[PDB]
């Protein structure tokens, strides 16, 4: 159930507005296809009717904000949870920080051999305050939800 602040809904409503081109508050297959053709996609009509249908709670044939949002919050919510759970696997001593030895050790046990250099590269494309570690905040920014 969408608890959400005023900011992520400002994001979700923007997300919606870009789909609802003529602004009548609902997204049609024709409006969905346009967006998707725009982003380089190649869908069929049967495909679009299929997307509009799994989210069309009231079966009227178009997606409205309420319907759009229920679904976007469920997604966003499943994602935050799997990123939260992933953090738990790397941070094996619970300190709230994933260190190189942590990441290295885990990668090894995960079916992957990495060098000292490679690990530092990973724990450095995420590290925003040069301390040699990735905390949950830094981690969540790397794994932008999904
Ligand atoms: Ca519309
Ligand atoms: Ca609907
Ligand atoms: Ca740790
Ligand atoms: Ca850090």
């Amino acid at each position: 159930a969408d608890q959400l602040t005023e900011e992520q809904i400002a994001e979700f409503k923007e997300a919606f507005s870009l789909f609802d081109k003529d602004g009548d508050g609902t997204i049609t297959t024709k409006e969905l296809g346009t967006v998707m053709r725009s982003l380089g996609q190649n869908p069929t009509e049967a495909e679009l009717q299929d997307m509009i249908n799994e989210v069309d709670a009231d079966g009227n044939g178009t997606i409205d904000f309420p319907e759009f949002l229920t679904m976007m919050a469920r997604k966003m919510k499943d994602s935050e949870e799997e990123i939260r759970e992933a953090f738990r696997v790397f941070d094996k001593d619970g300190n709230g920080f994933i260190s190189a030895a942590e990441l290295r050790h885990v990668m090894t046990n995960l079916g992957e051999k990495l060098t000292d250099e490679e690990v530092d590269e990973m724990i450095r494309e995420a590290d925003i305050d040069g301390d040699g570690q990735v905390n949950y905040e830094e981690f969540v920014t790397m794994m932008t939800s999904k």
